[PDB]
């Protein structure tokens, strides 16, 4: 832990005051492979730790629970999302980012993006060879097949044979085996977080960072202070009413906010924090079913960037957003977080669309050269909508736990 | 069966008077996914259900069995497909398909065709990474290796070591854990069945099929009246003949025939095929290979399919069918019902081979404007073809396994 | 054994005098598919022996060992190949190929190769999707995760709860069953390897062999009478110093030197040459490491290889070789023996690196017109070696388990 916070804060700023003197391109020859080292042990895990925990659990209470409990989250995740639109819209109403006119005309970004098939995306939630899926990565056709694997050796243990339950046991014991054993190595690639992460902000600082002045320094107020508010006013207020203490969440979940913050991956933090929740006495048919479902749907960071810059691209060219009817930006983003993917950026890349649906497309060469004044300091803003994005499904995940 | 069979009538009657009023793009974007929702479950199953079911389909007698019955089936394939496309012939000669001339020019499909290397499709029989090929589908080369690791397990059962045979006994009894849990998921699967056989059935009436008229109306019936025939001349005339009852056998093989007849799927069919089987007593070391290699080399439904098409081509025109040397087609439509594919459409694109044997290729524009009329009413023939396709597989599967 | 020797001489002896007959393009579309389904055969092992042998060879002493070894066989694969570079070029030096001078030119080769990434491919080292990466071939990340699961299970099997070893122990001996059971295939495989070996080297003489003459002939002599010391020098003087009788190593080691030979893949012999390895009586987590590690690092034979040859050009032209100064091929081609693949070919393609060190760029097409003669009796001293490249990995293997 505290080799860690020693190796963050000297971390940065090691890599902060080289980036005033022109080392950007010489701390990617040297300190930016061992930030991929750490990501990669994490990302090793990341596919038997999701399998055979999924597979033990669908061993308790089979009907309902999957699917009652499963129920409980699903209204948890959309209200979550839907108020942290509304926290960070707010903020760029208390905050005022974009007084400057947007400078440089030119180098217009993408456009002709097509997206979504929508029918033919549901129906990609189910596997056709789960031995495929299972290789490619897919942490949400791999979590479907799990279930209704763990299920059918639920009824075979019931049947009249011996030879049936027998062979049954033997397998689901085996691939118990497995999931000892991958939790077993998640905290011997923890051992190594301390470098790992001095490595990892030393780099993200030097290249973007030593670059925030102005505008851009008005808006990543916004950004972080809009988002220090969903903590203590959305999580330490939901934890406080639900039996459980604000301060011992905070104790234990803090290795895995740690490895959010600084990897910017959802998806590569995932075995670290399914080991969290083990730590603080969670059965396994929750958490190994509302982590990795969260880690894709739960965007409660990404929610707040989303509406906080559909308003600074707005201000920076003038238009007066609409007085009153700019509520349709809380629809979109909503929809946006439950489409933005896990690996760093793709948050921004899908605040195109919800740009797109209040009225200003990227076609247009002087709104996508000022959305390039953004997109110039995105990972600065993907470190911090990492943590809470990655924070809002384990604070959920206890809270439906000591309800069913 | 009741639901099916309510669903069966009421989804081809509903659909069918919605396909004369133009809505054929509008049933696509409403029940087409429900149908396919049906079929992507099922193709789910098909991949561990073949690799569970082999490992321990060589537990029971070694060679000879996978050895002399592996004889037995072979000679059974080749005549069953071979009498089948003469049947189609002398169907093609009772009915006379192809009256009026051809009446477009222009439009032709593809016209320079390679393959087969031939001899680089047999050695591509035996696979090199086992773990990837069960991961791509390949149910022959997945076959392979399944049937060559059960061989080696029932060798270590015999070894004098307590910690060779102590380790076998695991791994042997686990895998049959799976085959046990498979068949489990494979009745889970036809719950929803009847949903599922009123959404493929309601479209392929809506589009196509409200198109059955003049020319094509005459071979039509001839297809499905040359598909009676097989039925009710070569197997209800041979499974007679072998004790075994023919109304004991449909009162079983009616769970696969519904299945096989909407999907139009043989391997995207053989997960259920595989149970029914399981169903009438025939044991693991025959029906885990005769059934597999039968889902893609007994194609006797393609036989006839393949005969009375590369006749109503030759109508169409007027070529005179060699008569006296017409004996030629029945060769190329038997090395081209074992060329046929798994999935649907393979059948007409494999047609291409067998009317270029004679005389008349599909480069020749005036032969692709007939080919195009049938093309256009594949997949109603493809519902029946595919029946009889997977009926010749149960047929043998049953015989052959009350004589050895 | 005596029908690999009798299938071996009058093998090659019977290819050979077809080839002075303009066979060459007939024994191609004859004899040369059993040789690849000998291949093929092999190369179905190769994936799940090396995955399976390395979970269990983590299980003994866990700490030193697979880190005290592996620090020892390391040191000697570099003194080796160093060594028979140095060998290579004192045979060169003591006969002296190239006295004809260039004879044409044009018809160049490649000329561009990027890479090396050089760092990352030592991070590609740790893999990510682990199921993939055993479905893609990949014998060193799959190395790399097999190792850290068999530690992970050691510990597991040291659990005070009766449901963490008591599930630990089922996995790590179902893992047992496929180890022992795919060692049991890898003499079923070595079956039909006369029929393997006498079809392999009846092409190998056919299209390619009846051109050596001239300066050929004569670098011909300096490669294989090179090997020939190696071994009788470094192996049989190493053996007899370390204890280990001579004799006794290459009674064992017959049946994956002729493997090795007749193939020429390192990558495609390991299943048969760790079983020899495992028929002397070495350690699971010795072997099952030192070979996976070997055939890709130990490169004896293609470091005299390309020493002669980056000798043979420069005759071949006429510059000094520089007098003393050449050394700088030492380093290389070592350098370049390391990066060697395991299948064959690699060598003489890798030879350009080494020649591109010394002066004398492939892009000069004087140069690479010496190069396409070399080219074109390449797969002739593929097999000489190949054949050292495979005993110095066994020689290793040993030295280093009887000193640990
Ligand atoms: N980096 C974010 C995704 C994003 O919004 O870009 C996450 O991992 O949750
Ligand atoms: N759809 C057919 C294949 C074909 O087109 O002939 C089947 O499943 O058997
Ligand atoms: N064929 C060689 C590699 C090479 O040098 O080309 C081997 O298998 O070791
Ligand atoms: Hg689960
Ligand atoms: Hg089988
Ligand atoms: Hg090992
Ligand atoms: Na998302
Ligand atoms: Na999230
Ligand atoms: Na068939
Ligand atoms: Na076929
Ligand atoms: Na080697
Ligand atoms: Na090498």
């Amino acid at each position: 832990l505290q080799k860690i916070l020693i190796g963050l804060i000297l971390g940065a700023i090691v890599g902060l005051i080289l980036g005033h003197y022109g080392y950007a391109h010489a701390v990617h020859t040297y300190v930016k492979p061992f930030g991929d080292l750490f990501v990669r042990l994490l990302k090793m895990l990341v596919m038997p730790i999701v399998f055979a925990s999924c597979v033990v659990g669908a061993a308790s209470i089979s009907p309902a629970r999957l699917g009652r409990v499963g129920v409980k989250i699903v209204v948890y995740y959309l209200l979550t999302s839907a108020f942290a639109v509304t926290l960070g819209i707010i903020m760029a109403r208390l905050f005022n980012p974009g007084a400057g006119i947007h400078l440089a005309v030119g180098g217009q970004q993408f456009q002709p993006h097509q997206a979504p098939p929508l029918v033919h995306i549901l129906l990609d939630i189910v596997p056709t060879n789960p031995f495929g899926a299972l290789a490619n990565g897919q942490v949400l056709p791999t979590i479907f097949f799990a279930i209704i694997l763990g299920i059918a050796i639920t009824y075979l243990m019931n049947s009249e044979n011996e030879k049936v339950r027998k062979s049954a046991e033997t397998l689901l014991d085996a691939i118990n085996g497995l999931a000892e054993a991958m939790y077993k190595i998640v905290n011997g690639v923890m051992q190594y977080a301390p470098i790992g992460v001095f490595a990892l902000i030393a780099y993200v600082m030097a290249e973007q960072g030593v670059h925030v002045v102005g505008e851009l320094a008005k808006v990543t107020a916004a950004v972080y202070v809009g988002l220090t508010l969903q903590i203590l006013l959305v999580y330490f207020v939901l934890l406080k009413i639900y039996g459980i203490d604000p301060i011992s969440f905070i104790k234990h979940a803090k290795d895995a906010m740690l490895t959010a913050f600084v990897t910017r991956s959802s998806s590569g933090t995932l075995p670290v924090t399914m080991r969290v929740a083990k730590e603080m006495g969670i059965s396994e048919g929750i958490y190994c079913f509302t982590l990795p479902l969260g880690a894709t749907i739960n965007m409660d960071g990404t929610a707040l960037y989303q509406g906080v810059a559909t308003f600074f691209i707005a201000n920076a060219l003038g238009s007066h957003l609409t007085v009153g009817q700019q509520l349709t930006i809380v629809l979109t983003a909503v929809l946006a977080s439950i489409g933005t993917a896990g690996v760093p950026g793709a948050g921004a890349i899908m605040l195109a669309m919800v740009l797109h649906s209040v009225g200003l497309p990227l076609t247009d060469p002087n709104v996508a050269a000022a959305y390039a004044m953004i997109l110039g300091i995105d990972a600065i803003l993907d470190m911090g909508r990492t943590m809470v994005n990655v924070t809002g499904d384990l604070t959920g995940t206890a809270i439906v736990a000591k309800t069913e």
